[PDB]
């Protein structure tokens, strides 16, 4: 069972144009603003990269 | 049969034949297209990526509705 | 968890007629047109013979 | 215990006593006859296959119900 | 998962006055007639001994 | 973390303390008591089997309730 | 599964002023007199220590 | 991916970062502040214990709610 009560991943894209780190959290999206968060959570969540130009589609789907 | 975390429930698709499509995918019972292989290889992470031919998709779409 | 959003399975018979490959995708009955996609979804649901005498009474559980 | 993915829960069912009433199965609560043993052969790779006197299937089937 | 969509137990006593084998099948109380349905249950449901004397109250709880 | 065929939940209960109650059981949130050493033996094939004092069985069954 | 039917945790403090072991049994506080039973327990279900002045906070989160 | 048995969804928080907040939790989607060591270390027995930057936990209060 999933103890820690969240799920859903945080989201990057590596490309020319950063949008820093974001997560979806139980349906909610979120910005991160410090790398301490982002490695916190990568205890617990998925980390995956996602390119700026895609990230209105997953949006979308994660309504 | 491990615990999905993500919250996503889906699969990446694309054809190998003749006519590409792209990389699609379905994620929680949303259609959508894949701009970028970095999002590709992102959601390969943690979603299955199968193959499905041009002629097939109209199909899957109305059982993944 | 089915991280792949399907349940199902594709059925097809080896018997003198075919009636090529389909499936049961979230309870939802296809046909398949082309052994790529039959060889993509072996990927992620089972695959098992029915023959074309009993696939009626699986349309009907199935239901 | 792993999960299901074929969205099919029951089982095959039939007798090697005296009276012989070939192989049927119960698929999602519906009861049904199985006509080839090719279907038997499909049918045991996603449920269990298991024995069942002729004498007991009419308490299996209100059980199944 | 429980692929055989059956949920129960087979019971019976060892003692001096057998009630034969019977079973809770999804929440239903049956009889079992014969050996070769035991054994059949037995592949995908346990089986264990209840004394006559408390059959009742494991009724009562499995209401 | 293994699938539950039983159909059953709950636990075997008696005390070692001054003072026995023989064996109960809570099954599916009843509570029971128990006649024979047989039926105890059988349940714990599918149930868990605990130790409660005397003094603690009333604050036990205001939560299994 | 669950086989148990039981959800929650004992508790208690190593602190200097002692609350006895309590529980949290599906949603349920209670206090546990004897520690046979908190033995028994113990078989089934974790054991923490919470100390007293945090008692307040995890009850609330608790109903 | 294994049963959770204790009735508790959550995570303990703090931060290693200038401006420590203390440890903090969510239990079953209530934010509390824990006050004595002793809880955090019984809490971390049953739930994840993760770091989290004081600029960001009003953001995470928000998707805890």
């Amino acid at each position: 069972e999933n103890v820690s009560g969240v799920q859903g991943f945080l989201f990057h894209t590596d490309g020319k144009e950063s949008y820093g780190y974001r997560a979806f959290i139980n349906g909610v999206e979120i910005g991160i603003k410090d790398i301490e968060t982002v490695q916190g959570f990568q205890q617990i969540i998925p980390s995956i990269n996602i390119s700026k130009s895609d990230v209105e589609a997953i949006k979308k789907a994660m309504k």
